[PDB]
């Protein structure tokens, strides 16, 4: 009988319209001794409104049994803790998880596009590059559009630790030459909690 | 009684003037029974130069033991499968572990710098940014230089896998604003197998 507790999804926690949920998960529930009582606390304050999900029996013969509680996008910012106790039979004790958002200082990252290299520019196709620097906590999302349309065709590096303790990454944008030498305009979309409402923008265009 | 075998330091694969090697360990050896003979193999050929280490007691009351095999510059760069087979009167059979460069056609990075971009130049300290893109396999080497010496100042990214199969990353050196407005010459030096000597450099200034 084992107990996982995992965060939302950074993009849920960042976005108000969105709802961020916490998710605890027990496995290896015994055939025997099957029944399992969750109990949430925030900040230690029990809480009630968790939704668990009905018992699903696994292919090796135990079970697998969650809760899912639905966190406030200002409690979750705002560092408060969320607490999973699990009891069960079986235990000689209830286990008891615990997770709240990343922890330490945040830092505002600074937003940077780079135009090709102009080696690059040979080629029939050309990477255009979001630079990410000094943010605090690591996560972070990030996307490119263009003319109110998203433009699909990128990867992004994870966050690297940098010297000072922030974090920087890079987004690499691949388009043809011809839509860069037409003149059309790409941004660089980047949501961290330390910015203002937690979004920023920047352009790029020849 | 488990097997580890480790390839060898990328770097050291790279630069002919160094020893690659591969590293065959063995942990959980019993005290009652501890002899344990290593058997190697290139491509399935028996040798019989590797070094074999003495013995060492753990604390949790096993042995651990180690065997070295110098691999050729060539050798590796051309797949040559490395086989370690160990043997001990506890096991039911002989453990056998296998190892090689990675595998897949070799596809040579496109090495291109970025100098800062026109919103960084308000900070003292500016991002210098070197793009590697197109690379396969993913092992790699990055620094930098400027005027016959090492600028350690810097961090890259781990290989990303692109949509296209290779892989790419981006360094980033970190200079005083007044070091690239005075004009010296920063160079991103890359190591990988498909580079003519393994070996390109790449020059960024003002
Ligand atoms: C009997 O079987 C059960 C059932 O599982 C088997 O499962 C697979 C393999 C099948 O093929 C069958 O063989 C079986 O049915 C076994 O249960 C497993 O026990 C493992 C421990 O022994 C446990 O390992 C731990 O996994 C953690 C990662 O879990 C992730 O990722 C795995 C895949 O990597 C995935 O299977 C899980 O479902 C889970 O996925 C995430 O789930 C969360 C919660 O739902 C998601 O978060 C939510 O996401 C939504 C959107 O999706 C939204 O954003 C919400 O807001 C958000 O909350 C999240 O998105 C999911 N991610 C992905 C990518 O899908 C590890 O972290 C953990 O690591 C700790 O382990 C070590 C410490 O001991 C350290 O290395 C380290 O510190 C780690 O932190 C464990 O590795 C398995 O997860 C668990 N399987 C399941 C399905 O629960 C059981 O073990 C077995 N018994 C025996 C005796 O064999
Ligand atoms: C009893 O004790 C022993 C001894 O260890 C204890 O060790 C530590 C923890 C102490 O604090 C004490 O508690 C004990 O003394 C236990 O032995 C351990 O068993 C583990 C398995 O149960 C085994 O785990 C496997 O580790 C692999 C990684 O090994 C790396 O990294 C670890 C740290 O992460 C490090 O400790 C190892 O030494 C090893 O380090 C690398 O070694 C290679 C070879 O020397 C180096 O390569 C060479 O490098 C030189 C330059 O340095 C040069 O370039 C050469 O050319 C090159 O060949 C390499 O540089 C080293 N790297 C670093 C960073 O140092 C994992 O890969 C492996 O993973 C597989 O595991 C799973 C599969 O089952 C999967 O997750 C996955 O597929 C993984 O691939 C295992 O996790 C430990 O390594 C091993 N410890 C040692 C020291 O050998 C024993 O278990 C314990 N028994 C009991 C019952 O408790
Ligand atoms: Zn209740
Ligand atoms: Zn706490
Ligand atoms: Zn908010
Ligand atoms: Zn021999
Ligand atoms: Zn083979
Ligand atoms: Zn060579």
């Amino acid at each position: 009988p084992s107990v996982f507790l995992f965060p939302p999804k950074p993009k849920d926690t960042l976005m108000i319209s969105r709802t961020p949920e916490v998710t605890c998960v027990v496995v290896d529930v015994s055939h025997e001794d099957p029944e399992v009582k969750f109990n949430w606390y925030v900040d230690g304050v029990e809480v009630h409104n968790a939704k668990t999900k009905p018992r699903e029996e696994q292919y090796n013969s135990t079970y697998r049994v969650v809760s899912v509680l639905t966190v406030l996008h200002q409690d979750w910012l705002n560092g408060k803790e969320y607490k999973c106790k699990v009891s069960n039979k079986a235990l000689p004790a209830p286990i008891e998880k615990t997770i709240s958002k990343a922890k330490g200082q945040p830092r505002e990252p600074q937003v940077y596009t780079l135009p090709p290299s102009r080696d690059e520019l040979t080629k029939n196709q050309v990477s255009l590059t979001c630079l990410v620097k000094g943010f605090y906590p690591s996560d972070i999302a990030v996307e490119w559009e263009s003319n109110g349309q998203p433009e699909n065709n990128y990867k992004t590096t994870p966050p690297v630790l940098d010297s000072d303790g922030s974090f920087f990454l890079y987004s690499k944008l691949t388009v043809d030459k011809s839509r860069w030498q037409q003149g059309n305009v790409f941004s660089c979309s980047v949501m961290h909690e330390a910015l203002h409402n937690h979004y920023t923008q920047k352009s790029l265009s020849l």
